[PDB]
């Protein structure tokens, strides 16, 4: 890091390219974490 | 409890009250803590 890794992760999840994450996208993050 | 659980996690992270998550907040999720 220095943000690069996270910026890419953000992007991968940020399917609808809005510079954000939403509820289903958050679902897709929180997937592994029960 | 599923669906509703996701809403809570979302909300815990979604400090700035936008119905989204941003990079720092994503930081707080991707905090495995560390
Ligand atoms: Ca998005
Ligand atoms: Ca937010």
């Amino acid at each position: 890091k220095s943000e690069e890794e996270l910026a890419n992760a953000f992007r991968i999840f940020d399917k609808n390219a809005d510079g954000y994450i939403d509820i289903e996208e958050l679902g897709e993050i929180l997937r592994a974490t029960g």
